[PDB]
């Protein structure tokens, strides 16, 4: 039935490798629930020669907020966690700020929007402050091995902040290595079992964190271009000091299933009128709104046309003029790491009277696309693929 | 419910391609708003074999004109922009001229309906004056590559008026490139990034600018007859010192949607009285009348029997008398470049007192074709195809 | 019989492709006269996604030289061209050169092995002596056609010699153009038409200049990598002042017969003495040895291990020690063109006593292989995919 | 012919496999200077899934030592380096040393046998001292990178001597990077230089330097257990600081034409009595006994029947009793690498007066084994496959 759709994406996929010169890529697209396609092409490893296949371990960089967002949520409903409580009630080991001799207050809600004054990998503020008005930095090829959070914490907690917190956007990592701390805190127990144990309820069995010791199958590497415009192998990194931020490592199925598990949450409450047989979701579903509800003064870097929200980005739906462009309601997120790229895409349906009184959630479309190369923006081509699965679908 | 229309048309578009010779032509048909029939015939690259098809992507050359005129018209809208001033105000860089020693003014009003003294490529006045009493022009197979407007205006400003601004009729193409200039002094920014922005408002995603060095998908190749009377290809060309006058490249679904947003923003006003919950059309109704209203002592060199208005060429409804010729109302405009041929229609309904109650807008018929093929005239095939649509439709 | 050494060349050519990020790649095998393999991978255009196909025409760049040297070959054994008489007896528009004021002579057998004074893209004597002891170049991104190879030469025929002739090796491309001139005043005909008979006699039929008004079937396009490490076309050239340079298109067959035809001619002399059947080879056998005679004080940049002789690089057989590396007999010459890599190799057989007496000429391997991308070398690849069809063939 | 020595081979490959539970293993056999057998067992990559070839590459470790030699052997052949002038002379930047206030002196002999007083990994003289009378080290995970030998020194270039030169046998790896700066000091040239050099004289394409940025193909991977049993990989480590002792990559058939070309080297003299037609070896006769002469007051750790030579550990030939054990004449060399193990033996054959009269040299067996497991003693195995297949041959 998707056959039409399915030779059409495997055309743009082929058109933004060859544009990029991705040595692989790969791809997977769910529909209404159930996956349809899956599909890799390229070599994951270019010296053994090993083709990608769905199977393929790639390096998922800021994805990962969508997660940590998961478990603050579920941490919320819990009621351990308060949002507009200073975050010097869980982590005192972090200092108290000064802007020009006034009293600021940094909590989660900024943290999670990314409106905190906390910097990125810059230090220098007056580059920032004229930027406002990289791949070359140091701090992102560290080596270094960190036990804990509290231990991560000193890279910057020193550092005074850049902006009054909700006054300017900044898009930084190192706030949600804050959130992290903030979570094993709050929740009493290791933040990567925390993970684990949410990774398990969701059926995410390939999604583990970026390390080196173990044996994990199935792991693939990653290049980038040198100056003569030749393949090389990227420097070895170690990504301990931002496990929330970009340290985990999945799979196309895994984030299928986590976009699943996120539009079953978000579209529930719609179908639960006309049937009282569905099960609940994972998270309750005011909690679900309140994380795809976009935020006023914040940007979405991957598409101007919308706003970011809570650990997503979402554009809504809207039209302005009669016969002129009609916006559509969908969410995403980017990630960009050193030799990788990703995207993760959720496309809801519009529902209506007769689809909410017979068919069953989810109703949406989910796509996920990983490549092996540096610096590659697939956001577009995803909410492409998605469209026209979108088409064929009756 | 199209489909002996469809046929007919088919057979009309068999018929000029055979009369010319065309490798490819490409058609685009939407009844009201909603597009009804696209096919492509023949082949977009003859050396390649690459059929035509709805994506292809052709050179319209003067349609350019009309979004030019979009773009001046929001413009005016928002107060920036003054009709009656002395284009002095806004690009001093131009020097003034006189006319036997008496003052003239060359006004924004003028330019737009040709009835300044600007000359076209020819640049003898004798000869001009003797034909108002050509590809082989030089100019028209430039080279060069020009950064801004400003630098593009000096290929005309240091020659004289050919006649006295607002007394003759002369179909010129530098007159827009110094009204693009105009535009983006008046804007306070760049004309290719306003008019992408409005592109962007009016679902227009395959329009572009003529470049070499970008990769454009689907993207045809052009074509002209030698004396030997063998298919050969055009010679390279660099159309950056007209963006405005004939440098884009479009589809014809671009065009359709184009087509149908200036339909309804003519006829929203008819229809406001009757319902209120009508989205706005991208321009006042009062400036969409202006638009389209003829403009005394002017031409329509591809129907004699109409005149020109604002970047378009408007053809009003009339009878004189009983049992004679009724004249039907349409608007029009048509392109020719090097190696290619387009034309856009736009053919309203006449509306009813039962229609404006119950319908709503837009209410027409909009036809694009382009071929590749040079010196081709399509306003009569296209007339057919509407009026032939127009029957079908109940 | 080959399949096994397929399979081998084809990875090592997606070993290559995916090294350098070529768009395309075709290459072709020839064994003992007979082509046994033919294959093309990626996109001959990546816009129209236009499959490479043994049928694409590419940009020969420098392979072009080695046909000159054959007309040259072809004229000199037909008596009316001597190689050690000046130049200026055939063109007397070049004018006589002096090297602090003493007399030198600029030969034809200087201008073929490139021992002459005559520069190359770049006119700084100083830069050129310090290297001794560019794509970044102007001249190689020239738009204006040249008539005939007299007009070409007002390029260079003022510069000043940069070294004593016969004393210094300088790659050079426009003492060929020279030597083009030379053809067409001594053949009495016109330069072109002697080589499409050649290409006649020879039966490459798909073997022709570079021209943009002509329709050439199956021409493919040329990409670049930009600062961003994007796809983009490479800018529109015009190589008409060179033809004997690098002005020729052509494909892998023509490549193949072309190698075939020298081999035959090269080994027809040693299969005389046992048969006396064998039709007579395309030039006589003195000449193909003089053809692949190593010329001393020469350099083969693409295999630091051969010399040069003429038209050609060759590398020949010896072993110094015991038990260690033993050299081989072949000949290659690479191109390098705007967009554009190609290569030709020739791998002759050793011939013993009971072949010589039981097989026919020609007994060897060659190799084409041609990429839409700018700046590849292929002469390892080639060498180790003549080497393992060497090992498969019994 | 060796068909029932392969499999015996086979049998014990598989026996050593087990005991140390290595995931894989490749071997390398050539008999009289013809390779007849090569193979590999198990998988180079467990992640991916990627079986052991002929064809890996794995790290050889303290086989370069022999590399290194060659290389000052043919510098001494050549006049330019003299064995008992004391070591400042090429390299000053190197202290003068003192021994209870007492002149003492390093050249380079002393430094080629190990018999010098610089140190190993440990610095503690009181526990060298005592066991004169370990991966557990720093040193040998060292992640900086070294642009040059020079800098390279300083590690260990302050260090006091442990023993008096000449008078305690030390194995140590810093000598040998003191030997390379000695090495690249007198050539006038960079060591890699030399030693890709050397590689190509012996037909060595394969063996390169350990790098991480450059794409190596069929590079393998490397592994240890845990304390809890398990398979896991290595840490990642940088042996730019020694290059000479212990930082190439190669394969089997490399070191197997090494092999050859050394034995060749000894056994070219005995044979060039009966003809004078064999080409000479890569180094004289009289350099390749003094190369595998054994020292006095030396060790040979992995086998205490035999003792240390020049940069080889060699067993000699004797009986002392009737009817009791008859030694054998050889030569090997193994490795030890982080997750790596290999081993180099040459089998010298007795020859006689008929055999020198009737065959050509070389005359002997050369055996190579590889396996990417920690801490592996591989001597035994390849002596007792090098036995067995001495008693096939016929």
């Amino acid at each position: 039935c998707f056959a039409r759709a399915i030779e059409s994406s495997r055309d743009l996929l082929h058109r933004i490798k060859d544009e990029v010169g991705a040595p692989g890529i790969v791809v997977g697209v769910s529909v209404d629930g159930k996956e349809v396609w899956s599909e890799g092409l390229g070599y994951a490893d270019v010296e053994n020669r090993v083709p990608c296949k769905p199977e393929t371990v790639m390096r998922i960089a800021s994805i990962s907020k969508s997660l940590t967002m998961v478990a603050l949520a579920k941490l919320w409903e819990a009621g351990k966690l308060d949002l507009d409580i200073p975050v010097q009630h869980y982590v005192p080991e972090f200092p108290e700020k000064e802007y020009e001799g006034e009293k600021v207050s940094v909590t989660t809600r900024l943290l999670i929007s990314h409106l905190s004054g906390i910097r990125h990998y810059e230090k220098d503020i007056k580059k920032v402050k004229e930027e406002k008005a990289d791949f070359e930095q140091g701090e992102l090829y560290l080596r270094e091995k960190f036990e804990n959070s509290i231990e991560s914490l000193r890279l910057f907690k020193n550092d005074p902040l850049f902006f009054k917190p909700g006054s300017q956007f900044l898009y930084s990592t190192f706030g949600y290595t804050l959130l992290a701390a903030i979570v094993e805190r709050a929740s009493g127990c290791k933040y990567l079992d925390y993970m684990q144990k949410i990774f398990h309820d969701l059926d995410m069995l390939t999604t583990v964190q970026e390390e080196n010791e173990p044996v994990i199958y199935n792991r693939a590497r990653f290049y980038v271009y040198n100056k003569k415009k030749r393949l090389v192998n990227t420097p070895y990194v170690d990504n301990s000091y931002k496990w929330a931020g970009g340290g985990f490592l999945s799979t196309v199925g895994d984030l299928l299933k986590f976009g699943n598990a996120m539009l079953y949450g978000y579209q529930v409450g719609l179908f639960k009128n006309s049937n009282e047989n569905l099960l609940p979701g994972y998270l309750k579903p005011e909690t679900m709104v309140m994380m795809w509800t976009p935020v006023p003064n914040t940007e979405m870097s991957w598409d101007k046309e919308g706003k970011y929200a809570m650990a997503w980005g979402v554009v809504e739906r809207k039209q302005t003029y009669g016969s002129c462009r009609k916006q559509r309601h969908y969410a995403s997120h980017t990630g960009g790491a050193v030799g990788a790229s990703s995207v993760l895409l959720v496309l809801p349906e519009e529902l209506d009277t007769e689809t909410i009184n017979n068919k069953v959630p989810p109703r949406g479309i989910i796509v996920s696309i990983i490549c092996n190369m540096q610096s590659v923006g697939l956001n577009s081509t995803a909410l492409k693929i998605a469209l026209e699965f979108d088409k064929d679908r009756s």
